[PDB]
């Protein structure tokens, strides 16, 4: 039978007005014999009509796939609602609901440390600069790195970790050549979280 | 009808000699109706018959573990392990097979990094153990002081890097006033591309 995914926006659609946060609710492994699918949304129990849904594409595994999207607002995402998918199918025995939320508990402040690299690493072509970020609860998060207004490209970033006290942390390492750290070149890391004022903060890091 | 998930032995169990390593197949979803279960172990296809299947719980939602040990080096010498699963309740056995990555095992590089100033205005502090460029991703990290262990730290999941290597971090926390007296504090790595699969770097305040 027909399976069903639902997916939360991204954490920095919802933490920036211009972007435009969205739940997708995607269902799988429709037959030929029963190709009609319908959604309800419910915000909170409530029904909203508002959605968008994607005509049926065929997978090229003789199943079909129908996408449904429903735009939020990021103050209905931040204030916690409830966002349930209803999937209706007449090969189902009943219908199939799937629900999403953001994380339940007591949102807290990143905080956010930037790290040099040991001097051991010296002696290579290229140096690690670190981003500590601890202490942040909902796990939803971003993080990026920049240098004189322009982007880093060449970094990665743990994902989120369960720290003792509840909250979470995360590394990120941004690896830049050795000669661009030493000439004393500002680097800068950027983290948004719903916790923060303006929803962002940002640490530089320099010899 | 049933699945199986066959698991991988410990990173650690696999590099130290005196410890056990064990590939693990769990068997979820064995019906009250058929309860029987059989398990054959195979390695590169050549069934051996040391596994050790060990019974048995009755799940939450009314819903069995076979367990057999590896050399050390068989597992690191990449070599296939086969869990045979026949149940009367299925169309057909469910086979499944593990190795070890493959790959040129690569040195961890080991750094420890000290707090940041700003976080020295709070009761404690973060000690960061930085391991990168290491391959294939089973590692395990541990923190210790004067020998001893400490148990309050948290190591993040392998992150693949982009050179193809793995790294991640290690964040201990201490009582600011451990690192302030200059207590040493030593992060230990364990990896099977390591001259005798260890590594130590300490770091203390300076
Ligand atoms: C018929 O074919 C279908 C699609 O076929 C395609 O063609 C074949 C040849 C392959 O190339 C396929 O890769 C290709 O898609 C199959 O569909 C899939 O079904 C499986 C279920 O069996 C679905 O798995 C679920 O995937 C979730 C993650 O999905 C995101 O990431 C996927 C990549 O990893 C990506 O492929 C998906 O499209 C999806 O992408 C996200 O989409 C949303 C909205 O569109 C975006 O907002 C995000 O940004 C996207 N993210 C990224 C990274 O791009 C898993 O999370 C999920 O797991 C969860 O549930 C299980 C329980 O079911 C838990 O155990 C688990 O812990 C977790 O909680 C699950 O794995 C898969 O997504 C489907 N593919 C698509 C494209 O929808 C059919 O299975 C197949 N039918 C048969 C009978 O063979
Ligand atoms: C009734 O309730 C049961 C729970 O009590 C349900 O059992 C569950 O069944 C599902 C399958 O439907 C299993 O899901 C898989 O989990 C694998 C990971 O398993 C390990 O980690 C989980 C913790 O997340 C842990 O609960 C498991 O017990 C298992 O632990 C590992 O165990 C070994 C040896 O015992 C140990 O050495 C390891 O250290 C240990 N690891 C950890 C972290 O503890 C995944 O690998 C599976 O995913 C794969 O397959 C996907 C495709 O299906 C693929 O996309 C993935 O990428 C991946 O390849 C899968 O997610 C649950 O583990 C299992 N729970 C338990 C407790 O056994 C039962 O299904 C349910 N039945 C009904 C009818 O309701």
């Amino acid at each position: 039978g027909p399976s069903v995914f639902l997916f939360p926006p991204k954490p920095k659609d919802t933490l920036m007005i211009s972007r435009t946060p969205e739940v997708t609710c995607v269902v799988v492994d429709v037959s030929h014999e029963d190709p009609e699918v319908k959604f309800n949304w419910y915000v909170d129990g409530v029904e909203v009509h508002n959605a968008k849904t994607k005509p049926r594409e065929e997978q090229y595994n003789s199943t079909y796939r129908v996408v449904s999207v429903l735009t939020v607002l990021h103050q209905d995402w931040l204030n916690g609602k409830e966002y349930k998918c209803a999937v209706s199918n007449k090969a189902l025995p009943a219908p199939i609901e799937k629900t999403i939320s953001k994380a339940k508990g007591q949102p807290r402040e990143p905080q956010v440390y930037t790290l040099p690299p040991s001097r051991d690493e010296l002696t290579k072509n290229q140096v690690s600069l670190t981003c500590l970020v601890k202490g942040f609860y909902p796990s939803d998060i971003a993080v990026e790195w920049e240098s004189n207004g322009q982007p880093e490209n060449n970094y990665k970033t743990t994902p989120p970790v369960l720290d003792s006290d509840g909250s979470f942390f995360l590394y990120s390492k941004l690896t830049v050549d050795k000669s661009r750290w030493q000439q004393g070149n500002v680097f800068s890391c950027s983290v948004m979280h719903e916790a923060l004022h303006n929803h962002y903060t940002q640490k530089s890091l320099s010899l």
